[PDB]
């Protein structure tokens, strides 16, 4: 009777969709948001997930966990884990060569495996879907990066089961995006699809060949220097510099000032996709000083011009590795919040010599949309 849900369990944000009433619907959370932060915070009295957790990250950096997807299914000694650890404000410890995030919760030290943390984010996505549907959800399709190995896939599935979900299938994020656009519904004959995913924890480019509904990953490329946070850092530095030649004060060492400015910038980036201007209005940013300002989109698209231009190098590389010419790609698919930035669309379109783009589905929702279609297919509804 009950519909199964599709969940994009993202590094920074997650999204949940469901097929019902003949169409896919992406579900907004209780704050009206279509995507939810993959954050979990522990306080003296409660466990916060999603928006509530992200909202108090500045007040509780040591016990606000995020990026659990970077740890999931990995070993403590993994060089990736060892390297990422120096950048997180929360503690990660070794337990049988498995990493655990250690925090203070209700006055005591507690540690959680990465799948436990992600299970909490999945529980929130599940609850968001149940609030909307009005009934219990017990089945889901969850997505993962095409480059996840068996251990990362297992741990992601485990996170879903811990959350009380029967995991129908774990499918690749770029595959889910292709399914969202109905690109696997043709018949015999290879179709080459390129998925350009920008705005999340990392920049991923995937080239898939689809033949009679069968997906094959032909190439994967990316740039870890082009995560959504790297574009935000550009905005942050811009405003730190602006604040400096206005008040002759450098707020870069004040960890709290920088946090709120970061928050403001992310917010700014988004509206700049729809607006030609974005306003920053921070009361008492530094030493009681208020910061009200704004940024224009081409100052921004300019501020990040080199970063945006850099996204084409992994595209060129992927084509080279897949042994395909630009003209041999049949469809271009946008995923990730930053692909709605006009400059980004122009760069990809121009690189492909005027090709139009599959962009009718909000890019930061396409993966969950495809997961929702697949879940319905597997349920038989
Ligand atoms: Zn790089």
């Amino acid at each position: 009777k009950a519909a199964a849900i599709g969940i994009d369990l993202g590094t920074t944000y997650s999204c949940v969709g469901v097929f019902q009433h003949g169409k896919v619907e992406i579900i907004a959370n209780d704050q009206g948001n279509r995507t939810t932060p993959s954050y979990v915070a522990f306080t003296d009295t409660e466990r916060l997930i999603g928006d509530a957790a992200k909202n108090q990250v500045a007040l509780n950096p040591q016990n606000t966990v995020f990026d659990a997807k970077r740890l999931i299914g990995r070993k403590f000694g993994d060089p990736v884990v060892q390297s990422d650890m120096k950048h997180w404000p929360f503690q990660v410890i070794n337990d049988g060569d498995k990493p655990k995030v250690q925090v203070s919760y209700k006055g005591e030290t507690k540690a959680f495996y990465p799948e436990e943390i992600s299970s909490m984010v999945l529980t929130k996505m599940k609850e968001i879907a149940e609030a909307y549907l009005g009934y219990p959800v017990t089945n889901a399709v969850i997505t993962v990066p095409a480059y996840f190995n068996d251990s990362q896939r297992q741990a992601t599935k485990d996170a879903g089961v811990i959350a009380g979900l029967n995991v129908l299938r774990i499918i690749n994020e770029p595959t889910a995006a292709a399914i969202a656009y109905g690109l696997d519904r043709t018949g015999k004959g290879e179709r080459n699809v390129l998925i350009f995913d920008l705005g999340g924890g990392t920049f991923d480019v995937s080239i898939l060949t689809i033949d009679d509904g069968i997906f094959e990953v032909k190439a994967t490329a990316g740039d870890t220097h082009l995560g959504g946070e790297d574009f935000d850092n550009r905005l942050v530095n811009h405003f730190v510099e602006e604040f400096k030649r206005k008040h002759k004060k450098d707020i870069s060492q004040n960890k709290r000032a920088v946090r709120r400015l970061r928050t403001a910038c992310e917010r700014a980036k988004r509206t700049l996709s729809s607006s030609t201007q974005a306003s920053l209005e921070i009361d008492s940013l530094f030493e009681g000083i208020d910061f009200y300002t704004s940024i224009t989109r081409a100052r921004f698209e300019e501020l990040c011009s080199d970063l945006f231009r850099s996204t084409l190098e992994p595209v060129e590389k992927a084509l080279r590795d897949a042994k395909l010419d630009k003209a041999q790609i049949h469809d271009l698919v946008l995923v990730g919040g930053s692909t709605r930035i006009p400059k980004v669309q122009k760069l990809l379109q121009d690189f492909f010599n005027g090709r139009d783009l599959n962009k009718s589905i909000n890019p930061d929702e396409a993966v969950a949309y495809g997961a929702a279609v697949q879940a319905a297919i597997l349920m038989g509804d």
